[PDB]
RNA sequence: GGCUGUCGUCAGCUCGUGUUGUGAAAUGUUGGGUUAAGUCCCGCAACGAGCGCAACCCUUAUCCUUUGUUGCCAGCGGUCC
């Protein structure tokens, strides 16, 4: 029917009660999201995301999780956007005004070697 | 006032921004290694920075350059030696 063979679920008994209205089933202790009803969500964050993206807005991807770090840098910066696949950093957005220094440093430094 | 002793030549002491907490405060600055060292790296709701330790000052250990007088005396002779 749908491309579900590319996955099956994850987790087990740690989960979090916050998720319940969407449970495809339960096996091997690992819970399985009810993609059968997740269909709307599978596009929801895309539709209302289109107007934003199509509006040509700065893209902010985050893949600090080593389990897919570099495996996303491409689909991000290399994809004409931004990212942070490596290791996230505190204050990057909040203490932004401060991080600028460090950021502006990796630039004016490239001219080194 | 200015000056100085004192721990202490100790590696400490802080601050701005962000964030957590009602608040007093905390974080950083804690931690894993490492160093003479807040030394360096790694990690981290922290990001950075200021005073301080590490440098430049002196001086000694070498080698060269030049300058050779009052300093020097090797090859040359002289020589009251
Ligand atoms: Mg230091």
């Amino acid at each position: 029917m749908l491309k579900a063979g590319v996955h099956f679920g994850h987790q087990t008994r740690y989960w979090n009660p916050k998720m319940k209205p969407f449970i495809f089933g339960a096996r091997n202790k690992v819970h399985i999201i009810n993609l059968e009803k997740t269909v709307p969500m599978f596009n929801e964050a895309l539709a209302e995301l289109n107007k934003i993206a199509s509006r040509k807005g700065k893209i902010l991807f985050v893949g600090t999780k080593r389990a897919a770090s570099e495996a996303v840098k491409d689909a991000a910066l290399s994809c004409d956007q931004f990212f942070v696949n490596h290791r996230w950093l505190g204050g990057m957005l909040t203490n932004w005004k401060t991080v600028r220094q460090s950021i502006k440093r990796l630039k004016d430094l490239e001219t080194q070697s």
